[PDB]
């Protein structure tokens, strides 16, 4: 099989996603880019994470064509491909439907520097405006909201995080979900203290 | 045994319900309709989900008479039967006592389009007014609140979701509970952005 | 050993308590009364629930004297014994340090009829005023707050629930914790609808 | 190996930390001081807790020099060493990135006597002002905020707890996180009742 290592990683981290509470059901999706070949491994659409085998992962080229795999690729594949076409610093993406990030996103709010952990994404995390699930418009909105960042909130939908490898992409998704929990909880009872921009640069 | 497949599914999804945090104790209940025979399989009353065997599931006809099974059928069976009598698009029901749906229900509020996932149920989810547990009045209220929808909130009680099969009925219950969590959390700190009606139709 | 059945049940339900999120650490405690003998089995003080064996459970008489067992009985034993002396309808007690009940208790608030599940305890659940941990004063406060009820909130501390057997006592503790979660969450965003007194009698 | 017992305990309690929800990812860190030798065992930097073996734990002297171990010691090691240099009552430290403590910390608030469990730390828990992750400035801030206490909140970061042994240090971290949950939840809907200073002394 093509991209064997990547396929195994997508299976492993999909299990980690549902187990960490970062998604519900079969929703959410993960991809890993093999930069040497120009090929993308992506989670299959609508399969349970603990029922997914490496052979179920789908291999795409950057035009969205299936190169290998019998399963349907994630319905959100356009939102993954755009990062591998239009940046060179992202080789893996974790897209979650996680509750605290989705909460901040569904208010249309940015996530400010409520924690030093925000630095996993940047000085803040922007909120991309709503676009329809599974469309190129949403792919554009996600990418544009994530410029010079490693994560972006998706209004009324969730979060996507990217990094140089899958371990770091997952770390960014999990730590930014945690930051969103802190922002939601502090805003529930008061006004959080925020870190200054130069400290966020320092970090 | 009658409805063997359905019995096995009710056992499996009952375990999924308690494990997903969608109910407490022995509360909540699941049914599956065999349309070909006019028979309903339903979870037994007051049994622990991880102690339930396929033989413990009870088979009813549409008049509420026990056709097969030694256990007492769910005390909420009237609220299940009404859907199999008065609609033709529902073949399975998942009734939960889940916290975020019950929260919105106990305010007497509808659940509006805070997420694209609301479309699993419809353009919104209504709240049926309170009626006493285990009665035909509650069955009527649930059904009437769920007209042209796949889920309804039950004031001071919980949620019921229905669909063409048990996998989809469970999916609707879990995703609408998640939507209720987002609505509760956003309303705690601000005013959520809602999706327009034509987008909900689009979805 | 004396009260073998009761000892095994205390071990089993202690595990259920920590696993259900109804307590933290070694805190909380469970007792079961053998009415025929006038003997009380109670969880040992400061032992981890998954490290507790039936022989670790302590047997007391109604004067608080150790009849059998090498372990120290729960430091909260006075709050258990009073129910077995001064009522005849309670044969088991589950005392939790659970977050939503403790939240309502730490405001000094009663828990009103926000759910039909409140009927597991009565028409409402009172809040006993604060008294020092491990004292007879707290035992008196708990008992007095629980008159004609199967549960009571303990200000800045937790909850105790009692019933005719251990399965029902645990059920009351878990369902009243759930009701407290609904009350906390509804009060966070609005004013919950409450069930009328005659309906609570009906239930 | 040096400090074998301590190494095994750090592995065990690191697993307990992630499993109790007291940290995310590889963040957080635990140390145990061998007072007889003047040596500190500390969790390694960036290793998954369930992938950590006793040999992965790092042994330091009080000058921060590695005495034994091939792994990099925790990046937060300065915040541990200061307690073993400047107090004599602390022999173990549990540093968490737990959500409710971090919430109160990120508002810059003290945690007052909302529960008798606050007495595990003292009459209250102070909030140390923000200092950069992994620095001696943060070590100083933590220590100074924890004077005459067994825990301190770290603004926009988390919590550290210390005690005479690792079991008690973990207990303090877990129970103070729980107290922070109660404070956050009560403040969300009202004004909590607080215990008086003389009662906190009594406790
Ligand atoms: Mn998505
Ligand atoms: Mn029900
Ligand atoms: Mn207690
Ligand atoms: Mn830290």
């Amino acid at each position: 099989m093509l991209l064997q290592k990547e396929r195994e990683e997508i299976v492993a981290y999909g299990k980690k996603m549902i187990s960490s509470g970062l998604t519900k059901g079969t929703g959410g999706n993960i991809s890993i880019f093999n930069r040497e070949q120009g090929l993308v491994a992506i989670s299959p659409s609508g399969l349970e994470y603990y029922e997914t085998k490496p052979e179920d992962v789908v291999i795409l080229n950057l035009d969205g064509e299936v190169i290998e795999g019998e399963r349907k690729p994630s319905s959100e594949l356009d939102m993954h491909l755009i990062y591998y076409r239009k940046r060179e610093d992202i080789n893996a993406l974790v897209h979650t439907h996680s509750p605290y990030a989705k909460t901040i996103a569904s208010l249309g709010w940015e996530l400010p520097a409520v924690s030093y952990l925000i630095a996993f994404a940047g000085p803040n995390v922007r909120c991309a405006p709503y676009e329809t699930f599974g469309t190129k418009q949403l792919a554009d909105a996600a990418f544009e909201g994530m410029i010079d960042r490693r994560a972006v909130l998706l209004a009324n939908h969730g979060l996507i995080a990217g990094a140089n490898n899958i371990k770091m992409a997952f770390t960014v998704a999990e730590e930014i979900e945690f930051c969103a929990q802190i922002y939601y909880q502090t805003k529930s009872i008061g006004e959080p203290k925020l870190l200054p921009e130069d400290e966020m640069e320092n970090l």
